[PDB]
């Protein structure tokens, strides 16, 4: 991509490596696309991790992961912009109008993204880091995509981070979604989390959450990571919950 084909309109926010801008990319066929432009600070050491995380994104293609459009090799990563913004905020603003079928759909879409990644891990599966492409489509963000109140017991007790630990974190994300964006364990200080988990206590069932889905979340929070469902199983389970909620709804 040539720099002249990308115009910056305003600040979006401060990314991990530097500022992110809202802009417009115009095709070699001359069509306009709203984009998010990731930059690197001129003070950066990480400048190589920044490009290598971009190479990874360049090689990913999934309907439920944010799309990289191209890389202007000051180095800019051109991502597709999703103007509805973050899922957390979207849930909070729309909680009067959102139905449970849609929250289950978002969960299923993220689960498919995770199943794909498993076929890489994602260390920030959380509603603040998920983008809303449209009212019926969400996209896992790039930040945290790689090769405390969100973390598995083994991740806390022993610094281990496996796919089974991502399944734990995924159910936390599901809990956030079904709670309309509430923070997991907002009632606790970090130091208290593991003791609660060790006693067998878990995030409580959100009000809107179908009991079958809470039972699913509960399995994902099995203390022994080997007993937790795998992402492929979860896709099937969630697809069943979704189809059922669809019939119940209409
Ligand atoms: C902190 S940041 O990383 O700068 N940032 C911007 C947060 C702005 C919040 C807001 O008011 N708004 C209102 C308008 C808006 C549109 C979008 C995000 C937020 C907001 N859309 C968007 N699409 C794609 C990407 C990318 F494809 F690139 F992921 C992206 N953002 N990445 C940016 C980002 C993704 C997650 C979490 N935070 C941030």
């Amino acid at each position: 991509i040539a720099r002249e084909d990308v115009v910056l309109n305003r600040i979006l926010g401060e990314g991990f490596f530097g500022e992110v801008y809202e802009g417009v990319y115009t095709n070699h066929k001359g069509e306009k696309i709203n984009v998010a432009v990731k930059t690197c600070k001129k003070d950066c050491t990480n400048k190589e991790k920044f490009m290598s995380e971009a190479v990874i994104m360049k090689n990913l293609d999934h309907p439920h992961i944010v799309k990289l459009i191209g890389i202007i090799e000051p180095t800019w990563i051109i991502m597709e912009l999703y103007p509805y913004g973050e899922l957390g905020h979207y849930l909070e603003r729309n909680k009067n109008s959102l139905k449970v079928l849609t929250l289950v759909l978002y969960s299923l879409q993220i689960c498919k993204a995770m199943a794909y990644l498993e076929s890489c891990v994602h260390r920030d599966i959380a509603v603040r880091n998920i983008l809303v492409a449209s009212p019926e489509c969400v996209k896992l963000g790039d930040f945290g995509l790689s090769r405390i109140k969100w973390m598995s017991p083994e991740s806390i007790n022993f610094r281990r981070f496996t796919t089974a630990s991502d399944v734990w974190m995924f159910a936390v994300c599901m809990w956030e979604i079904l709670s309309f964006g509430k923070q997991p364990f907002f009632w606790l200080e970090n130091k208290d989390v593991i003791g609660v988990l060790e006693k067998g206590d878990r995030l409580p069932k959100p009000d809107l959450c179908p009991p079958v889905l809470y039972t699913l979340m509960t399995r994902c929070w099995d203390y022994d990571p080997s007993d937790r469902p795998r992402f492929t199983e979860l896709v099937c389970s969630l697809s069943d919950v979704y189809q059922m909620e669809k019939d119940i709804a209409m």
